[PDB]
């Protein structure tokens, strides 16, 4: 046979494969018009009915994400330095700081830092109006990819944290509880369990009060986040997650009391012996209009206080025991109003089964206020319309509305809004729902807040830095205050408060406080993890240090750096008087490893800088001074002279006598290479001094090992494990260097640093610790994260050096360096987590982040997410909403118990070298062990990577389907795992284990 | 001495914006933040009711147009799918695939070759395609959060580049010369209307070589809608006489003030004056009329769109006319009727000629707008009311002037019926009314030029709709009078189907048969015709791009299928002995973590634990004859291995060339000795024994061989120097760097094979090593100068191979590039090594880097305009500082308007070679003479970084950068966050490094003194 020709077969298999076109193709207009809507992915221009949507409460946010989504906008963000989206976030997070965590994977401490600032921080995540918010100051809006999905970035954040089952602790900066001044003891009353007293609360918790008590009027918590927002946009267990941090702190929660003149009232609280009170009850009653008088729900008619809790109670499982019907909306509904309530209203009314939902509004479209991801869902779910026109009557007849008629309005040119009696619109509708706002009108709940003032609007006056009322002990916030507009606002109002009602409460006592406001941070279990390290007789308080590279190049750098919490820094190397140096530049450019990507996250950097140009006599005295300050932070002293016994004498003896804790040579700056001369260097120094010091290595030599156990046999303490490997970052299409040096345009070799040089880097620590087991590294090379640091404490170093994850970012890095391996070590004990990869979740089936609903009819039916298989999903699924409508829907726990640790969490000590054991020779790999790869046809986006890598690179092993674009694996696969390296979507392609025989293609 | 680890005031002060880490929750009260938010806006504003002032402001308002580093991101996110169904989905059938591709490898040239070869008007459509209702309604990444791909946008920005390449169409290279071209393509071939449709089929007649084409076309200006309606801010002018120039360079001509209409142009004058063939692409030339507007006239206030943007584009348009044309003077209220696309159009272009508000008023409802979004949304953001079941009855004039519109209500039924309420009205006022119903054919003059061709109850002509034959077989139509097109795109296709029918009809004219098989012929300029063969070592390549030895070269049948896709030369995979006969284990070759939790296309390395060949010598050498005997002129490469043993090593060489290889690589991986006496295990490591290798394999053979060196040496020069004294003809440099890819959080590592996840060290490929070939490369090149080196390690574009032939290297090797791909990315590189050599023989694009123009001062891509009063006024582009810029802009259009000269657009003239363009050979090891040692560097020539203020973003990040790895030099705005570099800057280059904005930060020759800071 032709062994170089695919058999029939194959060239079947083939058949969707690219090839080179050698002419241009021949398609008629009229069959490129059928063929569209096969492959159609995005909603129809030419499609005008609603998709059916009742009893459908699935999550319909745009911005929700998934991990493999959410890393990949983390990496977008610039992280930038005081940042306009934070300046925009009303409860100030610290935005660039929770998505560098979400970047390196540290997703416990970008929780953590959102939960800090917004206790609220998934429901806020999870409905914030970000283009009015955070999101409308992002810088990338100035780019064409467009600004960060800030919200959905969040609520990824917040969601892992809530699957990891970890409960907030007491605020542990606190004394013990016994030892509290009696001021903390102080009786704290809030009125309704809304986001605005939820906040209050938890912060007071914080500081350490210990009887604060919520009272909610109704018998569910959570205010409208559960009341009235939309399952679809905020599921109620989001709620509940939060109300039992909340309650970790203490915070108890009476339910059925209302503030209201026959029952709790400002002189009742007085008289029980409250010393504070926060009014957090919202706006409780609708507003209404005289035109819809005497209308019942019965007849057709509803505030959006009347329709919203009814669809609410019906769908949120556990927000009212008792189990609710979705109210009967069958035919044309009209929503009254264009604020946010009622976009609400008509996305609402679709799932009660509307046939047709008119939204009418008195201004025109360039007057409706709702934020425009609030009227994009209910655009795209083909509500109508109607602007200018105002209500003037609902038509009654046999009982039930039949009509509202109203009249037509205008700007004249005063800008004052005119109607025209003249004309009218008689429009059709069997249900009518005002969404015209909300007030407080209850005479009997305004009387219970005697004597405070109130002001022109009905509301409660307060001062707006403070927070306080009229009367000094009681205080006000959220919507009952009218200033907030949203979740984030009210969240916010309760922080403010906290601190002014401290202030009040403690000067009650004759205590005073700070005169800068200090509310504590939100903390966990993990955070009392321990990550020191004792190494070569030297204590880290934690394992993350600054290399000898340019974040070393002044020892203010190093001092700010351990105010930020490094644990240790290495000085840029120096050296003697007589070696002095002058830099050249440009001498430090971007890595070309990965691309044209600028910006955030380069991959690599080269650089052809030499040691600092800052004196010996600098660095000494500066050593000095940063341990007096710093006596608990290590500092190592780079140094490198030429080859000369009576040199590194004199240099090592200088830096040791400034108190240097150890000395780093830097052999790799050559002498480096030769073990004889390393060994020498490393006797030489080791004579002259008694502190510890460490060999630095270059990777760039055939066996690393031949020269870590030379500077081992001279004396060295250790080794740190690498210098940057030798490289040309490439040319300009001229041919001309960068770096490029003077008007010769000269450059020369330079060392490359970075993320791309990781895998020499864990090549050569896991080689040198199986050589000489025990024997301290130190390890460089691509550190940008706790997961990898976590890589290289695996794999035997003991401490973790980073240059270029700062040069990419700046030292506050360190925070999610620590709270990233706090968490990873903490949920090593965490029996129920022990099938995450780390801080992530085993990977789910999801289409865009969302999961998959598990819906027999669904599976295996070999139906993709386009074209004509995506309009039979979406009627499979509706079908089996309706399906649910007649069944029970059982309740969630009454409140979740955390997860408790089964083991002691490991110390560092306890993770050291522990990759080595899977590491060996190649002879040591089972051949018989075979795997194979296999798709999941639910998380595919059926792009034909697989397909093309395992045609073009591979053993042509993969069907593609030609109408489906579904690839299956077949029986042909040798388990390679190209196919899984190119998929895009995580975790869609898993080898498993070979189950038919094995035969190696031999060609023969 | 002071305290010298402490900041001093002024550095302190620089450093007061550095992110710092927080111990405390802080406190803001929501007040201060409602008042703070809007220093800081960049996106509209949810309570702003108030567009901002248009008149006269032509410019781009597309929100698809990208610039270089925009288009760069976006085209190596694309997935380059299989069988894409963007491709289904666009109506020319562009391979977007392979155009993208392009652009993410730098390719520009290469992008708007595959764009213009199924698409001649292939930059118009790129700005006005309707997308998402095309190719981007298809894409496959609308199944991610980030959503689908911006085609539309990167196929306007390629072919921008290549516009201005000033590089002309070719004639059809692969015809026979004019003077030998049978007589049938001498027939005289007539389209009427010079639009899309016709442009299009004009394109590619005259590619199959027709060369007597003439387009008769009515008005004085070309190029139909895209002129006379779709306005310059969505459409330049500069587009469509681009494209028209283009065609022109096939021979078209074109001939204006001639109409197809009785007593002008008809089919039987056509006829009788000896046409052969006619194709019919006038489009649907008149307004679709209204009984109620019946005598109103432009001074009382009334257009249709056929009367309103022909005006705007007339003054707007620099080259329509001879006519300076002033703008419509449209001050007051005007009402657009109906919700098209038109009716969009005509809404933001009045807004252009002064409106103070514009309605767009429809009949139906809007779930029942037809437009597309994008269109939509062009109209909303610019403030346009929209009042929708409105249906015109009554245009009140009074004064001379239109004052109101008088509309009745409409309703739908159960039936849905569509019904109309008497007695429900809206009183409208207005001044000025645009109807934009549509388009129609109507003339009695020119329907009754097509005489005899059938029309249709819709009173267009019936065409096939597979061929656009008309019922008269001489006779094609298409484009929007046949009224299945709705697009520009559309148009373009229904002419690029009629032209392969003119085509076989022609030719049955004159006695002769095309194909069964449709073939029209690509698009081709002089860059197409450029040499890139290359002479190594006695071997002729015909291009120098060759796959490596790896898993691409699994199979012969791969390497077969290679060579049918255009690859130059291929490597076997490494084969041996019977005796030495291996087997894989499985997981082995993984991802890399190099650049992140990145996942799909453009992978940044990949780990192998991959071994030799499991298939055998015999399988190899005789596919190796097979190979030969097929594609001659492919040079085909055996990779081969022993253990070291001379009669080993021969023998296999033997077979090896008896089968007919051209060359052999000897992978010199297999491990001998102990391995660490300083050259550790394999034979790669230490020059004896790759000197003896060497030796034993040239007395064995006598075709050339070449040693595959391994990265993983102290110094690699003395290993390729061993096998040169042994003979080797060259070095195949370099194999895989060592390493470990990484660990899961538990420990275990990937690839993890058994049940006791085990692993071994494996090599890194891709272009995370490509740095350390780089240096091999360059450092063999400089010590052993002449002796030939195939390069190898993350070469994936022209452009870096073209880096490597700089350093040295005479033909570059490709695996990882095609395992993140396939096959075809062959047609990138030829194409774009093309355009890199064309491109230095053409003097006016000196200041080009490659295929990228010289960087331009934009925001988001699009310019920004030189205006004194905009620059260095310290106005970025947020908050109250945006509002001044867009109130200073608009002032501007404003003066430009009140003086209304300056109609020079120039006329477009092609670029010459002044020089030869250089071959292969000419280019090899160019690079060499900037490598010198560290001494050979100047230390007195300095630079300092200098930021442009108009392009930067205001992350921060160079200051960042500088506070905290550098020397605090950059002063950063806590008002404006627009930075500042000053005097204490060292010209350390990190800011520029870590910019997100290309070429914002450049560094410049320091001018004032200099002096290190030794901190003493
Ligand atoms: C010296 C000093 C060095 C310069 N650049 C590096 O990457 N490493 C060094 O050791
Ligand atoms: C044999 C063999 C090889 C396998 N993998 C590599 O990366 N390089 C080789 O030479
Ligand atoms: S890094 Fe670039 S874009 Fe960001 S502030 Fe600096 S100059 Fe501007």
């Amino acid at each position: 046979p032709v062994l170089s020709k695919d058999v029939a077969d194959i060239e079947s298999i083939l058949a969707l494969n690219p090839r080179t076109q050698s002419h241009a193709a021949l398609h008629s207009t009229l069959a490129k018009k059928l063929d569209k809507k096969h492959w159609k992915r995005n909603p129809d221009k030419n499609c005008f009915h609603c998709e059916k949507l009742e009893n459908n409460f699935d999550d319909i946010k745009h911005t929700t994400l998934g991990e493999r989504g959410a890393l990949r906008e983390a990496m977008r963000c610039l992280k930038c330095a005081d940042a306009p989206c934070q300046k925009s976030c009303p409860t100030h997070l610290d935005i660039k700081s929770f998505i560098t965590s979400i970047s390196n994977k540290n997703y416990y401490g970008a929780a953590k830092m959102i939960f800090s600032d917004n206790p609220l921080g998934l429901t806020c995540g999870m409905v914030c109006p970000t283009s009015d918010l955070c999101v409308g100051g992002c810088n990338l809006y100035a780019t064409e990819e467009g600004s960060i999905n800030i919200g959905g970035l969040q609520q990824f954040a917040s969601e892992v944290f809530k699957a990891m089952n970890i409960p907030q602790i007491r605020n542990p900066c606190l004394p013990s509880q016994e030892k509290m001044p009696e001021a903390y003891s102080a009786k704290i009353a809030l009125l309704g369990a809304g986001p605005a007293s939820i906040s209050c609360a938890s912060f007071l918790a914080r500081l350490g009060y210990s009887d604060i008590t919520i009272f909610e009027k109704q018998e569910y918590v959570g205010g409208l986040s559960t009341s009235e927002i939309p399952q679809f946009r905020l599921p109620y267990d989001v709620v509940n997650f939060e109300i039992e941090l909340m309650k970790d702190l203490g915070v108890k929660i009476i339910c059925g009391k209302s503030l209201s003149e026959n029952e709790i009232t400002l002189n009742t609280l007085k008289e029980e012996g409250y010393k504070a009170a926060f009014i957090g009850i919202g706006l409780p009653e609708p507003k209404t209009d005289d035109i819809f008088q005497g209308l019942t729900q019965d007849q057709g008619f509803y505030t959006s206080k009347d329709f919203l809790p009814l669809v609410a109670k019906s769908s949120k499982a556990g927000m009212c025991a008792c189990h609710s019907p979705l109210p009967s909306i069958r035919g044309a509904v009209i929503v009254l109003g264009a604020g946010d309530t009622a976009f609400d209203c008509a996305t609402s009314a679709l799932r009660c089964g509307a046939r047709r939902v008119f939204l009418v509004f008195r201004k025109g479209f360039v007057n409706i206020r709702a934020v425009p991801e609030e009227v994009e869902l209910a655009k795209e779910e083909k509500c109508e319309f109607l602007p200018f026109l105002s209500p003037r009557k609902v038509i009654v007849k046999g009982g039930r509305i039949v009509a509202v008629q109203f009249v037509r309005t205008e700007q004249d040119e005063t800008g004052k809004w005119n109607e025209d009696e003249d004309q009218i619109v008689h429009l059709k509708a069997d249900v009518v729902i005002s969404a015209f706002g909300s007030v407080l009108r209850d005479p009997k709940v305004k009387e219970a807040l005697s004597p405070i003032k109130f002001n022109r609007w009905d509301l409660p006056e307060v001062d707006p830095e403070t927070m306080q009322t009229s009367e000094p002990w009681v205080f006000a916030g959220g919507d009952i205050v009218g200033m907030a507009n949203t979740t984030v606002e009210s969240v916010n109002d309760g922080k403010q408060a906290s601190w002014y009602i401290h202030k009040y409460i403690q000067a009650q006592y004759g205590a005073s406080v700070s005169a800068k406001p200090e509310l504590p941070l939100f903390y966990t279990p993990v955070d009392l993890v321990d990550i020191s390290v004792e190494m070569a007789g030297l204590k880290f308080i934690n394992p993350f240090g600054l290399a000898s590279a340019a974040p070393t190049t002044s020892s203010s750098m190093i001092r700010r750096a351990f105010e930020a919490g490094w644990g240790f820094a290495l000085t840029k190397t120096f050296s003697l008087d007589k070696d002095i140096v002058t830099n050249v530049s440009p001498r430090i450019v971007r890595g070309t490893t990965s691309g044209p990507m600028y910006g955030p996250g380069q991959s690599s950097f080269l650089n052809i800088e030499l040691i600092s140009e800052k004196t010996a006599a600098y660095w000494c005295q500066s050593v000095t001074e940063l341990k007096a300050d710093f006596p608990d932070n290590i500092v190592i002293a780079s140094i490198m002279c030429s080859y000369n016994k009576n040199d590194w004498m004199e240099l090592s003896r200088k830096a040791e006598a400034s108190g240097a804790d150890a000395l780093e040579l830097n052999l790799s700056c050559a002498c480096g290479q030769d073990p004889e001369l390393v060994r020498n260097i490393c006797r030489w120094v080791r004579q002259a001094v008694q502190i510890p010091f460490f060999a630095k290595l270059t990777p760039n030599v055939t066996d690393i090992v031949s020269i870590a156990r030379a500077a081992k046999e001279g004396g060295a303490d250790g080794v740190t494990a690498t210098n940057t490997v030798s490289g040309l970052m490439g040319l300009k299409a001229d041919g001309t260097p960068w770096p490029a040096v003077g008007a010769g345009k000269r450059t020369t070799y330079g060392g490359v640093s970075g993320t791309a040089i990781r895998p020499i880097a864990l090549r050569a620590v896991t080689t040198i610790a199986r050589a000489l087991p025990g024997f301290p590294i130190l390890a460089t090379g691509g550190i940008d994260s706790a997961e990898s640091g976590l890589q290289f404490l695996h794999s035997g170093a003991s401490v973790l050096q980073v240059c270029s994850a700062v040069q990419n970012q700046d030292f506050t890095v360190i925070q999610d360096y620590c709270t990233g391996l706090k968490a990873l070590l903490y949920l090593k004990s965490i029996e129920e987590l022990q099938g995450w990869d780390g801080q992530s979740p085993g990977t789910e089936s999801h289409q865009k982040g969302k999961p998959v609903p598990r819906i027999a009819e669904l599976m295996g039916k070999k139906l993709p997410n386009f074209g004509p298989y995506l309009e039979q999903r979406k009627k499979i699924i509706a079908e089996e909403k309706m399906r649910l409508k007649e069944q029970n829907a059982a309740f969630p726990p009454l409140e979740r118990k955390p997860f408790i640790p089964k083991k002691p969490i490991p110390a560092i000590k306890d993770v050291i070298g522990k990759a080595l054991q899977y590491l060996g020779t190649f002879g040591e790999l089972s051949n018989i062990e075979q795997v194979v790869a296999v798709i999941d046809e639910e998380m595919c986006i059926n792009c034909g990577k697989c397909y093309m890598t395992c045609n073009d690179s591979g053993y042509q092993a993969i069907q593609f389907d030609p109408e489906t674009h579904l690839p299956t694996v077949t029986d042909t696969c040798t388990g390679c795992t190209l196919c899984l390296s190119v998929c895009p979507i995580i975790d869609c392609i898993r080898m498993v284990s070979r189950t038919t025989p094995y035969e190696p293609k031999r060609g023969l």
